[PDB]
């Protein structure tokens, strides 16, 4: 499945979406977002926390769900 796929990455900080900005994904220290595409300029864009669009990774932390 996409929305539960198997990326889980968590979000630790919060970023707020500039204003000229639609396709902008809102950050929210410390919640669930499971992108689409990673770019190679740490910018991941797909699903965050229930939304689409574009967010810096440099925000935000990446897991493999494997401890």
């Amino acid at each position: 499945n996409l929305q539960n796929g198997p990326i889980y990455a968590r979000v630790i900080q919060k970023r707020v979406p500039n204003a000229y900005d639609k396709t902008a994904l809102a950050l929210e220290v410390g919640e669930l977002v499971k992108v689409t595409k990673i770019n190679v300029s740490g910018q991941w864009e797909g699903e965050c926390n229930g939304k689409r669009g574009h967010f810096p990774f440099t925000h935000v932390r990446l897991l493999d769900q494997q401890n």
